[PDB]
């Protein structure tokens, strides 16, 4: 299986597999059984403002999720990405639905890494700022049943029957270019993101959650990940 | 023939095909016969600092090269990047030699595009800063006989014959990810570069020049390019 680390914005409560009793933010290390969880308000179709940092000088993997006039979902778990995730990786978005409906529309996504030639020897980058996901964006390897375009949006669902998001569908948004990590040139790459989303209510008690993974450079939708496995993990342990 | 726009840092006069009697910085629009040239000093084994911009607030395609304690060769030619070059490109580096030897070591490279999602509203980017070319740099699509690693260097010659780099060698260094240009969301894509090279004196009239192109998304070595075709042109037209 592909070694994969995500920050799950899960919306279906799974006290079966370690998701808490409430719709939560979660931080996954090679398992859907997460490390930290936090209560999240989860307003309806509104805007998005999520954020991820991992500064190896502080070695925390923090995150927030902010609506307007809401609060931050601090889910900072202490994990070292030295040994738990491969040398060259492939960041991207993951979304899913199953037996319910919920909207998985991304409106903008960004990134910035800064990785240590010899710390003050002019660290590298892979910054990008996709605010305007177009129709034929050919630097994305969107897998699954994910689509793009039709507005400035990233529609990570089979959609548009009045947007009614067509349950049991999986969508991924793998970015095209790799990122050097392992430690090896040490791992101070404070890789930032911004994860603006719009989880609109279909009036259905909406629940299956969006993610933000960091996979291996080779991946797929492994053997069925529609549902509580949430788009990227093969196994529920 | 792939559509390609390059900045020849030509270290050899090619009077048969329009290169001037002096070694020169150049500029190319689907042509090894350059639009505009300027005198370049072409020092021995030293370092580097080149820089290429195209801001459509002024629509000038500029290029400057400066050693430390040397001058700058502004070779700016107004050309309309609207129609002369496709929507999606694959930028990179190109260097070659033939019947005379020269070292074409690149030791750092950057790029920074900024194209108008909606002019104020948070334009896109592709900033990277490769100061630490590794032995197994898997985000380069280095073609031909390009080598890398063994130091912090990008050796675009078959090298290590005591730095006498095995004449009629050629090697390209295409970056891994595409860039949106054509117009469509108009063409303020102020792509930057920083192109610190090293051209070692072989005691052999160092010659055949390094390039920096903006090609088609599909490319290779065109029909043999060890020489006047400078690594990226099929024909002398
Ligand atoms: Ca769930
Ligand atoms: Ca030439
Ligand atoms: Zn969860
Ligand atoms: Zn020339």
């Amino acid at each position: 299986a592909d070694t994969i680390v995500a920050v799950e914005l899960d919306t279906y409560p799974n006290t079966d597999i370690g998701d808490p009793s409430y719709p939560h933010i979660g931080i996954d290390i090679k398992s859907v059984r997460s490390k930290k969880t936090a209560k999240w308000n989860m307003q309806n179709g509104k805007v998005g403002t999520a954020h991820i940092i991992y500064n190896s000088v502080d070695k925390r993997l923090s995150a927030v999720v902010s609506y307007p006039n809401a609060d931050s979902a601090t889910v900072s778990y202490d994990v070292d990405l030295d040994n738990v995730l491969p040398e060259w990786v492939r960041v991207g978005l993951s979304a899913s639905t199953g037996l319910y409906k919920e909207t998985n529309t991304i409106l903008s996504w960004s990134f910035t890494s800064k990785l240590k030639s010899n710390s003050t020897h002019e660290t590298n980058a892979l910054h990008f700022m996709f605010n305007q996901f177009s129709k034929d964006q050919k630097d994305l390897i969107l897998q699954g049943d994910a689509t793009t375009g039709t507005d400035g949006n990233l529609e990570l669902t089979r959609v548009s029957s009045n947007g009614s998001p067509q349950g049991s569908s999986v969508g991924r948004a793998l970015f095209y270019a790799p990122v050097h990590i392992w430690e090896s040139s040490a791992v101070v790459a404070s890789f930032e993101a911004t994860f603006t989303f719009l989880i609109k209510s279909p009036d259905s008690h909406p629940a299956d959650g969006i993610a933000f993974f960091i996979s291996n450079i080779d991946s797929s939708i492994p053997s069925g990940s529609t549902g509580r496995l949430l788009g990227l993990f093969p196994d529920a342990n």
